[PDB]
């Protein structure tokens, strides 16, 4: 099981928000631990997706790329599935010290979005995902999004992905039914990473305005790769 021992190797530890838990809730606090989370969850995905196998076969100016579109997806997929096993989805298990129930999840003004992503937490419960089918899903998700006008080396990433698609079908195999379930699923990250995408980018251009902070290298991907998602130029890749 060599594909999957890397990937059991390389899944990240726990990461922290930093979040102060004794304030009495509030919108600007709240979000800006998000926001602080997101910087601290992107440094854990560029390490985690660089000893992904295969990875480097993708063009250098393709890696960073790759992994700031399927960011958002990535980090809210992890996030349902430690909300299922860590809490059995009854709250949002952002981190240990950022736990969101139904007021933090209506005082962040993302009930919609909390919702949505309560429900794929349920849905790894239902389901019955293995670890081993979320770690070559997750792996997966990575590689679940591109620019219409095409990766600097578009082969590599095909082949990458097609490889990745492999692994999970090797995975199920112990069928079709399974694989319909999965690719489902997957699929349904998409929509929600699509409304947080727009939510944290309307945030950050009134940030100022609502005194949210946003960490340097979060206000560069929220304002130069995900407006390239949301203007349509950068698309997922759905399989239904
Ligand atoms: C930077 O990403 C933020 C975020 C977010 C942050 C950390 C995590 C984690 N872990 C998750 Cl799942 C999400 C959905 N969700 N987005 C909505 C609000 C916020 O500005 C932004």
């Amino acid at each position: 099981p060599i594909f999957l021992n890397v990937l059991e190797a390389i899944e990240p530890g726990v990461v922290c928000a930093g979040h102060d838990n004794n304030q009495p809730d509030s919108f600007a606090a709240l979000l800006s631990s998000l926001n602080e989370l997101g910087e601290r969850q992107l440094v854990h995905v560029v390490k985690w997706a660089k000893a992904l196998p295969g990875f480097r076969n993708l063009h250098v100016d393709d890696q960073m790329a790759v992994i700031q579109y399927s960011w958002m997806g990535l980090m809210v997929f992890a996030m349902g599935w430690r909300s299922f096993t860590n809490v059995n989805s009854r709250m949002l298990y952002f981190a240990p010290d950022l736990v969101f129930n139904e007021y933090r999840m209506h005082k962040s003004r993302m009930y919609s979005q909390c919702v949505r992503m309560r429900h794929l937490s349920q849905e790894f419960g239902w389901l019955q995902i293995t670890p081993q089918e979320f770690l070559c899903m997750k792996a997966l998700l990575l590689f679940s999004i591109i620019p219409v006008d095409g990766l600097k080396n578009q082969k590599f990433f095909d082949e990458l992905r097609m490889n990745y698609i492999k692994e999970l079908d090797r995975i199920i195999a112990c069928c079709s039914r399974r694989f319909y379930q999965l690719t489902k699923l997957l699929d349904s990250v998409q929509p929600i990473a699509r409304e947080l995408h727009q939510f944290t980018f309307d945030l950050l251009i009134k940030s100022h305005m609502v005194s949210v902070d946003f960490p340097e290298m979060m206000a560069e991907i929220i304002s130069v790769q995900v407006p390239k998602i949301l203007s349509g130029k950068v698309k997922p890749i759905y399989f239904h």
